[PDB]
């Protein structure tokens, strides 16, 4: 009994890491309907993501203590390398989890963030762009480009993917170093990588079609505002 009992809590605890990591990814956007604007997604999602980060955050002590209940069943000295090496185990299985979570909500924004799924559904537009003439050229609100400066769509996509990876800080490791990260090893995982790579190709796929259709306007709209009004006298000789 002694020996069986012991088991079924290893077993257990191994159980519940498990079942929380499944829970803690959820949806990382969700769609509030109508468009409102790229600050106001960011005003939106704020309350979702501050949410969505604390459930993660419990998700993670639970499982952090549920670690420590099997040194208890278990009753072995942390110095053992035997329970070292299965503590390293327990951690790499959140980590596997964390990534497969992070996937989910990145893929979710890739079937919104991507066109050709957009077209085939009745979803139609999500964001709303403001359009203002600009006497150096014509300017979005958003101004469709990294930009590196203000507030812009990617800019703003640039912050929601990093929320994703905020989530490192929850788990806080599995043992041996108190304070640890875990954006490093989510980064180094591959299938992270190419779900991020996808996304920055939809974002460049949409800027391009888009500068030529602000081309057209762009052709004599801001050729004209560009001129000053002293051309009257050329026209006329």
């Amino acid at each position: 009994d002694q020996l069986f009992e012991t088991v079924n809590k290893m077993k257990d605890s191994l159980q519940k890491i498990h079942k929380s990591l499944a829970n803690f990814n959820v949806k990382i956007i969700e769609r509030k309907n109508r468009p409102m604007s790229p600050d106001d997604y960011d005003q939106f999602l704020k309350a979702i993501f501050s949410n969505k980060l604390t459930i993660v955050k419990d998700n993670g002590n639970q499982i952090q203590k549920l670690v420590k209940e099997v040194l208890d069943a278990v009753k072995a000295d942390k110095k053992q390398n035997s329970w070292k090496n299965y503590n390293d185990y327990v951690n790499v299985i959140v980590i596997e989890g964390i990534s497969t979570a992070i996937q989910t909500a990145l893929l979710h924004l890739n079937e919104q963030i991507n066109p050709v799924f957009i077209k085939r559904n009745d979803i139609s537009p999500l964001f709303d762009i403001r359009l203002e003439l600009g006497q150096s050229g014509i300017q979005f609100d958003p101004e469709i480009g990294e930009s590196s400066n203000q507030l812009t769509v990617r800019n703003t996509i640039r912050n929601w993917i990093n929320d994703f990876f905020n989530i490192a800080g929850t788990i806080q490791r599995l043992d041996t170093t108190m304070p640890g990260d875990f954006l490093q090893e989510i980064r180094s995982f591959f299938e992270i990588k190419q779900c991020l790579a996808m996304i920055t190709q939809n974002l460049e796929w949409i800027e391009n079609e888009c500068n030529q259709f602000r081309a057209r306007f762009d052709t004599y709209s801001y050729l004209w505002t560009e001129d000053e009004q002293i051309s009257f006298n050329r026209f006329l000789d």
